[PDB]
């Protein structure tokens, strides 16, 4: 008699309003709902849930229906509705399904539910009916039997609404090839949330990367003196067609991403412009003491030299200081990339580099993310690869995933393309030794659905220089807590 | 009654000389032989094989030994051996292994052999005893039941000898999740696969072969610069191990002399393609004709001048280009010197990179670099690894050549920096097969890989700097590729 709950709920456990659904139509959720409930199977719904459904759908085709009212033409309650399933139906009736509140809370208190099939809607919506609070509730937001997630899907979206699917549970042909495999094969491996067998969420790539570097990396020294554990040659890829990979296992500093990127695009080399908006990510690397450690006593405090964005907009131009005007100097790699994207998308030379050996000594830091390449296919879908030489997995990586994915949206939009994928290529890939305990905590967190990032005022924005800080909404971002990690300078 | 043969052979099926083994000691192969034959099992050998084995090892421990001979103290033939095994031994005797020539040929004629366990020694050695010709032979060299390979390992080595293991054969919570998986598979013809019969695909060349299947089945058809038209994917990865052997691909013959000459040309900083052409390496010629130079708006270029590309940017990044005849010594950044310098002094530095992509000089080049960046890494055991990023990749023609080129550079660099080469890592942008290469590539996919060769640097003693290497300082050892497959270059 094991029973399974099938629900869609917002992060605050919201499920409905005005005897109806809080959110516009979720197509894929519906496909999911259909498939799960038939393989005959029994669905069991509360009085009012039956009404919510439009009549042409009301008898749920190819499934035994049950309503639990006391006033309609069908059982008196849930315990008596289980009886009906044992008494008759014992033949054919495979697994059962409960599909409104009060019928959910009924099933929880009577403790007959072994599994929960939960569509996590990432947005909050006005609601007047809620799913009961339960142990394992953390899977929804930051709010002895308990419900442990065993499955977590990729992020989907419909009508501007991001959503995940999770499932929670109460807690000699070629055997004569084996002796050879045996001898070819081989202390305590950490794994990100080991209880999740089916790891669809694309954020597992980042969580499994962290595990790999800690289990199989090699302890090394470095420029900073802090010490690392590293690997070399690592790969992640993030899909941009449904959702946006803003990491959920720790809050990513979104404003910083978006400001630094707009700062790159103007070709600005004054870190003070970032700092004065409360984005201090450059400050430790442009202090007097650090410019002097870089043999650049002539540099003003804040001046990053001819770095990142200077090279994007003015490659090979002679650098002076951060107040000087370079308009018309060097190669504008960004405009050329866009022009080629608009006029000839099959060209294979759509690249932008930040690596200029002639100028490395003049920069505060040698660039980390130093190359990106764009690719269009035959459906007008755009993808981007970025090659990063040196990757602080703790701190920089999540920020960088966001940064370059956002640039892919920005470029897709001015070129009249749909963004498809971000491909992340990593060289020296390291975890600072003093971030390890923090990262082990992070690996005990189950990811939440990815948000969507929208571009507002699309009508106004025609060229890449037209974007401002106020032209993006992040929708449905529900991360776990910030985890503090000190920057190795 | 099924039997298994266990052998090690050269490419010409050579197994013995002077009642001994042809090659120096192969440790892993001995491990392999021991682990396969005990799990009690019986081994069956010919008299002369019994006598090959040193005496301290002689009765092979923990195995029933049977010798076929007519002189000793033991059965008179193979049929007689298999009778022995059935009459007594039916208990605890699990599998039976045949381990000399002529015992191998009797076992193949009788037809009682179900699996062959063949260790493929990649070098030839003087041999006076051979393993019989058998259908499936083609796994060894370019020389009805057939023995088809089902398992093919990675390449190993010991004492300067590269080798493979292949195996031939005669011819609660799950339940609940199943439905949610079921619909995420559904949405979304006849898949092409490289040697599908091969179930355990350790040979690192399966990376290249599976990359060709993947582009063909899942890539999108597009136009391009050339007019020829391609199938493409975006963002592809391979990695090749360098500690044991060298990834010179075996499913078609790769042009070693071209790899090596071009790489040396790169290191010199040379931009004259005539110097390549004059040594019988014409890979640059179609891209430096008078005709191709004008279609690039460079009528002032002498035929063969590739402009300030590859090696020019490596040795003189940003220097002002004139022509292929000028001396640039001292001008621009010598990225290669710097990388080496950093590897010798500071192996944990994370800025060990070299790029040929210079957007200020791209129009002046005949061709924008394809392989445009490489970065180096040293771990805690003095092992050098290398990543190269290639923006555009002709999977049919250039990729194998590109794999060998940067792998060789890795060796060259590791040697002058006193490191051991470990791994070459290939990062690929626009990754594509030309449409007129497809039929040929599908043929190529029917060919199982052979063990990789080793590349030795000769005259290590005299070679202290990167500019010291010449064409005569390398040997390729044990290279046994399949035939060339002619594929024309899309101009
Ligand atoms: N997104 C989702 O996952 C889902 C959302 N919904 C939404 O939620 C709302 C419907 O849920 P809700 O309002 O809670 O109403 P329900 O559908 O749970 O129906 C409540 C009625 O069912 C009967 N009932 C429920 N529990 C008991 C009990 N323990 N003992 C006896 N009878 C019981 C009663 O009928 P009687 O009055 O006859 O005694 C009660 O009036 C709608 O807005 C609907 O759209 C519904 C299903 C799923
Ligand atoms: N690398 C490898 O895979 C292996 C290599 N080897 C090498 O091969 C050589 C040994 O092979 P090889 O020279 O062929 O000799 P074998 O070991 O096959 O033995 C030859 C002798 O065994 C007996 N014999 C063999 N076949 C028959 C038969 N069909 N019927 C009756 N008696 C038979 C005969 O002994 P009698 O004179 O008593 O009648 C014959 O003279 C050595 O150099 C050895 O190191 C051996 C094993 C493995
Ligand atoms: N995870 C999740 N997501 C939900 N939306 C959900 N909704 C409810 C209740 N609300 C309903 C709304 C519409 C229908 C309806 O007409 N459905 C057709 C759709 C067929 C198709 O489109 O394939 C069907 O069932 O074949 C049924 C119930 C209960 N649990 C739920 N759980
Ligand atoms: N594929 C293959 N490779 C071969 N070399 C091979 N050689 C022969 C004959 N030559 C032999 C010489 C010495 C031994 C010996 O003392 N071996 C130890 C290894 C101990 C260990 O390291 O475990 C053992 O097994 O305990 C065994 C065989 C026959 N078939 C063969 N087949
Ligand atoms: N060790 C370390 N040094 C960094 N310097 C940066 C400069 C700009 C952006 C970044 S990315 C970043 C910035 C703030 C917080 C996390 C990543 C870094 C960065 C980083 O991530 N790690
Ligand atoms: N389509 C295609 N065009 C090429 N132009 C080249 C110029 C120099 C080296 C190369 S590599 C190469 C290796 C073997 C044969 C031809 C080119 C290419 C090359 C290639 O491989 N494919
Ligand atoms: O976007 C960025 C910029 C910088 N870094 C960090 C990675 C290195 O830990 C740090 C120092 O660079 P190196 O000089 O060590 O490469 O820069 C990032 O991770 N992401
Ligand atoms: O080492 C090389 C050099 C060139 N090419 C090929 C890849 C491209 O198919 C062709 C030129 O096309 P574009 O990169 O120009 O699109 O050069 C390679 O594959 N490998």
């Amino acid at each position: 008699k094991p029973v399974c709950l099938v629900v869609a709920m917002t992060p605050k456990r919201g499920i409905g309003i005005n005897n109806g659904l809080p959110w516009p139509h979720l197509t894929t959720d519906f496909k999911h709902f259909s498939r799960v409930t038939k393989t005959f199977n029994a669905v069991v719904m509360g009085r009012k849930t039956w009404e919510s459904m439009p009549r042409k759908f009301r008898p749920l085709v190819d499934r035994l229906n049950i309503v639990v009212s006391s006033s309609l033409k069908v059982c008196a309650s849930l315990p008596a509705a289980l009886s009906l399933l044992e008494e008759e139906y014992k033949d054919s009736v495979d697994q059962i399904f409960v599909v409104g509140a009060g019928l959910y809370e009924a099933a929880l208190s009577l403790g007959v539910a072994s599994h929960l099939y939960i569509t996590r809607v990432a947005r909050e919506f006005p609601c007047d009916v809620f799913f009961p609070a339960f142990p394992g509730d953390d899977i929804l937001s930051n709010k002895e039997a308990t419900y442990r997630p065993i499955f977590i899907s990729k992020t989907f979206s419909d009508n501007g609404v991001p959503y995940d699917f999770v499932v929670l549970e109460k807690r000699s042909s070629a055997a004569a090839i084996a002796p050879v495999l045996a001898w070819m094969d081989e202390k305590e491996l950490i794994r990100a949330v080991p209880h999740v067998h089916f790891r669809g969420h694309e954020e597992f790539q980042y969580l499994d990367l962290i595990a790999d570097i800690i289990n199989n990396g090699r302890t090394m020294d470095d420029r900073t003196g802090v010490g690392v554990i590293s690997k070399f040659g690592c790969t992640m890829r993030y899909s941009l067609d449904q959702a946006f990979p803003l990491l959920t296992t720790k809050r990513v500093f979104w404003k910083g991403v978006l400001e630094e990127l707009l700062w790159f695009i103007r070709g600005d080399t004054n870190a003070n412009h970032l700092s004065e908006k409360g984005v201090k990510i450059w400050d430790k690397n442009v202090t007097r003491e650090f410019l002097d450690s870089r043999n650049l006593p002539h540099r003003e405090v804040g001046d990053i030299g001819p770095g990142y964005g200077f090279q994007w907009r003015h490659f090979g131009a002679a650098y002076k200081d951060m107040h000087t005007d370079y308009t018309g100097q060097g190669v504008d790699q960004l405009k050329n990339v866009i022009q080629m994207l608009r006029t000839n998308p099959t060209d294979r030379r759509m690249l932008m580099t930040a690596w200029n050996p002639a100028a490395l000594d003049e920069m505060a830091l040698p660039p980390c993310h130093l190359l990106c390449q764009f690719y269009v296919n035959d459906q007008k879908e755009l993808s981007c690869i970025m090659y990063q030489r040196s990757c602080d997995v703790g701190l920089g990586v999540p920020f960088n995933i966001a940064s370059y994915s956002l640039l892919t949206l920005m470029v897709a939009h001015v070129c009249n393309l749909k963004p498809k994928e971000f491909i992340h290529f990593m060289g020296n890939t390291h975890v600072y030794t003093n971030h390890v305990e923090a990262l082990k905590e992070q690996l005990r967190r189950e990811p939440r659905p990815f948000p969507i990032v929208n571009i507002l005022n699309k009508e106004r924005i025609k060229e890449i220089d037209d974007f401002t800080a106020e032209d993006f909404e992040v929708v449905g971002y529900v991360p776990h807590g910030r985890i503090q990690m000190e920057m190795a300078v």
